[PDB]
């Protein structure tokens, strides 16, 4: 078998076979040397001694509220700290990207072919004696058994951070522009060839689809008016393909950028909000530029919405998730004197870690109704019936489920959770502890350490035998959460670098794009730099209801 | 008409219309302010004071040969200066890219759509009152008159820098992997979606084509043996489509990565040399790695050949063109502590400036034969008749034509030269002086200043009337050359940033790729770092004839 099966190279050293039974570690620029890249250089020694752990930094960022209140109001300091946040997270991501599901070594194919998700760790080689390389049993435990024993919800566990359904559906809507797995090809393939925040879930992945969605007057997107309210146009009207069961009535077959967004009225809520926002920004730009044509209105509005999206994701969405007292800032200028690559390739593991199934409630509570999954799925009539204002008011008040801490996956989506496990295995993912090392975390030394409790840990112990072959995805959902938090350490330490890299990597953050003229002048630039989840709702939903990502 | 038609914003300020008759300039980070971005900040004043002209720096780099001999032998010093060369040129190229033929403003469409060449300057708006904006006559002069008066060769003018046919065919072969105009869409579109040095002209642009060219044993490319010599395989054998006239026999339809390389036996010469090189590197890698399969052998060989190509282009090809006594260095590590974007998008103007028609001789002289263009075109029998060794010996000794200085386009390709002019106009290129300003050069203030002589200048004056509406492409070919040089200032000052960006922007130059393990270990890595045009020929051409890019 492949001599690198055991993953012998540490500290980001790269493993290469040098014969049938021999390997060589390439320790270049790792800060370590020796056979397995485990002997630290002197400066590396010092650095390691001084480095606080991720849990320590998390403690600091979530305490001393008085101090952060001062820091937050000293722009120089706020900028200083945010600069540090951006730069330290980014170093963990290979950019230009490297591996993918078919290439455990760098290749022009893996670099150039955008149909692949990229990989933060190379796959376990096909001929390794065990699924995780050399450790563990010949087969991993039955995925249904892992699912039933430690993932399925017994009783709803609410998020102690107060995340609500506005949050849950924003997470789903936002991330499905770049997690678009191409199941015709396989789980390691994506249909999202822009690999980031291009808002294809609003505008369409292809030019053909975009043009069917556009009005070609005033830069705007097509729409329909039902009971005096603006909604996306129909499939019949646009000839845009959408996934809908055959029985859905014509006028409820809403057509939007992302073909799966008819699946859940919570997605169509945001689809409708962002469609209205696009047209609103068209109106503003036309006021500023009576001389502009439809094409420039459309394109400039799209760039503005991309900026608004990134703004909201950082200052509302990530802000909420982080639990930090420090106020995060979206400010491309902070990187202009830093080394940083304005590009991004979506990693398969980023997709996997974002399978936040436990967020989903047992029922969807709108106004005085409590809809089951069966009632809610593919049912845009609920959106029409209640209207956006009531959707916002209701989802803002409904709490979502805790993601870490175990046993909180709703049985309604059990097949999705099992598939997350099965697909990780098909894609030959390395173990939890290999991923922890890859992101500079200490490997767990026991199952009890992983979960922080005894019952689930004993079940995992009997299932997996060795903590070093525990899998990434189930581990994320059973991990001991941070104190009163929605996530554990692994989720945050992998998720944050992928996220900040996907946001800041966008060309609109680069110096030649980040200027008022890109956005039609100071008026457009201001729309981006003042964007918030509250103003998005206030501008586009009748009655300007209060909203936020916490109950 | 568009109020930015006059190109009012200077110093890279960005022009935006603000009503039908008004514009505003965005002076962000230009170092200037004021209505047209012409008022310098104080720092800017200081910089412009201590900034030597490109002609001054050229003088320094092409004199004091004894001093440069010292410098070239002090690795620290050589590195410092090469680092400066790389970084100063870099800043002139927008990366991530901005405009294209259809977008004179930034847009997601121009950013994301790889089928376009990008644009260093936006196109002149469709409704401008003159072709160059507002200056000049309502129509540009007849392109036939420009061609006949100042571009067509009377007597052959040899390159005083001594460039030979090995050089001219290397230029064509190398650049045609990323200048691949998609004529069914238009001159502003490319089929080269890799936008750089990906060696698609050897391996094919698509996976389907690559797989048809590959042997699938030992990592190798398919080949044929004729009279004991290795050549590319046939169209019949591979089912690879190639462009050939109907009268070419089956056995002479060589199939290579780039569909057009059957056009010219000098291109097939290099195609054969590089195919041999790939298979040679496969043999070396297999010796190092008896455990590797075909796929990894093939992929790793490709990365090595990409590295070899960049190495040769910098240290032999650009070295020769430059005329510098300073010894240029291919060393990705020079950029690792610098701000630099590892990506590239091919500019239309980079394609246009590379239409080095005047390089071509009146006849192609191999052994004791002198082939006409009609005899030479599409005639791979010439290659088989003389063999590669004789091709190399002959083309190494045949001098090429001077590109700048005027009246040196061979009549055989007059239609190609006229097309360069016409297609620049179709793509609505701004004027020579706009491009000069765009690349920090002083606008020419007369036709005489442009040409350095009186006769062609007075022709051009009669044709164009105003030096500020002189066109870029014909100006490159008539420009006053540097002393005894192949090119004038404009060609170099535009071509060098585009070139160094296209070379260093490659992912193999990034720190996660530039490691021996990427290239199968220290032996594979050393192939890149010791590559040269001479070694490429020595290893792959019977007899190891001497070669270089000068006669
Ligand atoms: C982030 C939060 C989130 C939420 C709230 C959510 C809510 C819901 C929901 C009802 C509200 C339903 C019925 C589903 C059901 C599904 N989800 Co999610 N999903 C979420 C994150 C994801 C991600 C990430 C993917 C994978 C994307 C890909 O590759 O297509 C996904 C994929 C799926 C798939 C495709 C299965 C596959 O193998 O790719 C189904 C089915 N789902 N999910
Ligand atoms: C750099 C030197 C160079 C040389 C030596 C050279 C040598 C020769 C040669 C005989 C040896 C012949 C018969 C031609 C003839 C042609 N050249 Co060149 N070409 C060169 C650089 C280019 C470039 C660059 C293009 C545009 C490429 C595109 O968009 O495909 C080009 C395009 C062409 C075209 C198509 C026109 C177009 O609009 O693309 C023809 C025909 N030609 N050339
Ligand atoms: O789509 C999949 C999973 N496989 C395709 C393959 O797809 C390529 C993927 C995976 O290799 O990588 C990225 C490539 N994208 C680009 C832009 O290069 C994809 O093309 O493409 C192969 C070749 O096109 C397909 O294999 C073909 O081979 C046979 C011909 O000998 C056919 O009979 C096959 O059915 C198929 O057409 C492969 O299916
Ligand atoms: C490099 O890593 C290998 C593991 O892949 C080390 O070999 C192991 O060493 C431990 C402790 O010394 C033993 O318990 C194992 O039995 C060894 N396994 C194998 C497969 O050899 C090796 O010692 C490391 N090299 C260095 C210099 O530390
Ligand atoms: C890149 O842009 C080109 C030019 O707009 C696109 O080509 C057009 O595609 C539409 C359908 O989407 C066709 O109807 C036109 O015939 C095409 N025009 C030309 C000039 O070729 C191309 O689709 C775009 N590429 C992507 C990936 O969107
Ligand atoms: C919705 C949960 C259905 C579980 C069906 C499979 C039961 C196997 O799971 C068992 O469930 C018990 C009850 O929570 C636990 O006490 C055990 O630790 C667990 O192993
Ligand atoms: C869809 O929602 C409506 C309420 O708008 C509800 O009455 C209906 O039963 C739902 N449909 C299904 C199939 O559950
Ligand atoms: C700016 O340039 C325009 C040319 O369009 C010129 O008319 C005007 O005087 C300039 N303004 C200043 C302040 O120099
Ligand atoms: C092709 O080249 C051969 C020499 O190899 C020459 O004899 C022949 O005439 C050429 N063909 C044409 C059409 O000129
Ligand atoms: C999962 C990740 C957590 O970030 C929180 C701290 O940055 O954010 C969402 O993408
Ligand atoms: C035209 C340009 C000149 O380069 C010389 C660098 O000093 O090179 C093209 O690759």
């Amino acid at each position: 078998h492949h001599p690198c099966c055991s993953n012998p190279c540490q500290n980001r050293g790269e493993c290469m076979s040098t014969g049938f039974d021999q390997y060589k570690c390439d320790c270049t620029r790792t800060g370590f040397y020796g056979e397995n890249c485990t002997t630290p250089e002197f400066l590396t020694r010092i650095k390691l001694l001084l480095k606080p752990t991720p849990n320590t930094v998390h403690y600091i960022l979530t305490h001393f509220k008085g101090v952060w209140n001062i820091v937050n109001n000293i722009p120089f300091l706020r900028s200083l700290i945010m600069k540090y946040v951006l730069t330290s997270r980014s170093y963990l991501i290979d950019s230009p990207p490297t591996y993918n599901v078919h290439y455990g070594y760098k290749s022009w194919e893996a670099f150039s072919n955008l149909s692949y998700y990229t990989r933060a760790l190379p796959p376990v080689a096909d001929d390794c004696p065990t699924p995780m390389g050399v450790k563990g049993n010949k087969e991993l435990p039955d995925s249904k058994e892992v699912l039933e024993k430690v993932l399925l919800r017994r009783e709803f566990i609410p998020d102690p951070q107060g995340s609500n359904m506005m949050f849950a559906f924003f997470a789903q809507h936002f991330t499905h522009q770049f997690f678009k797995t191409d199941h015709k090809r396989g789980p390691g393939f994506t249909r999202g060839l822009g690999h980031g925040v291009d808002l294809n879930h609003i505008y369409g992945e292809t030019l053909d689809r975009q043009h069917k969605l556009r009005l070609f007057k005033d830069g705007k997107l097509k729409y329909q008016v039902i009971g005096g309210e603006v909604y996306p146009p129909t499939v019949k009207d646009t000839q845009v393909e959408m996934i809908y069961p055959p029985h859905i009535p014509e006028n409820l077959q809403f057509a939007v950028g992302q073909e799966v967004f008819g699946l859940v009225p919570g997605l169509m809520m945001y689809a409708t909000i962002w469609l209205r926002e696009h047209n609103r920004v068209c109106d503003i730009l036309k006021q500023e530029h009576p001389e502009w044509g439809d094409e420039q209105l459309f394109q400039t509005s799209r760039l503005i919405l991309i900026g608004e999206t990134i703004k909201i994701v950082i200052e509302d969405y990530v802000q909420h998730l982080s639990g930090y007292h420090f106020k995060l800032k979206f400010d491309p200028e902070l990187l202009f004197n830093q080394q940083f690559q304005y590009q991004n390739r979506i990693a398969s593991e980023f997709n996997t870690l974002y399978h936040w199934h436990p967020l989903l409630p047992d029922t969807f509570n709108i106004e005085d109704q409590e809809y089951s999954f069966k009632q809610f799925l593919y049912n845009n009539s609920i959106l029409l019936e209640h209207g956006l204002t009531q959707f916002v008011e209701s989802f803002t008040r409904q709490i979502a489920g805790r993601v870490a801490g175990g046993r909180n996956v709703p049985i309604a989506v059990q097949a999705v959770a099992k598939a997350s496990i099965d697909q990780s295995r098909e894609m030959k993912y390395q173990s939890l502890n290999e991923y922890r090392k890859r992101f500079s975390l200490k490997p767990y030394t026991s199952f009890e350490e992983l979960t922080g409790e005894k019952e689930m840990a004993a079940e995992l112990k009997a299932l997996y035998s060795d903590i070093d072959v525990m899998e990434l995805y189930p581990a994320l959902l059973v991990e001991k959460p941070r104190p009163d938090a929605i996530f554990g350490e692994t989720m945050v330490e992998l998720g944050a670098p992928f996220t900040l890299k996907g946001l800041m990597g966008n060309p609109i953050c680069s110096p030649q794009y980040w200027k008022p003229s890109t956005f039609g002048g100071e008026v457009g630039f201001k729309i981006i730099n003042t964007a918030s989840i509250q103003s998005l709702i206030c501008n586009n939903v009748k009655g300007c209801p209060f909203t936020s990502f916490n109950v």
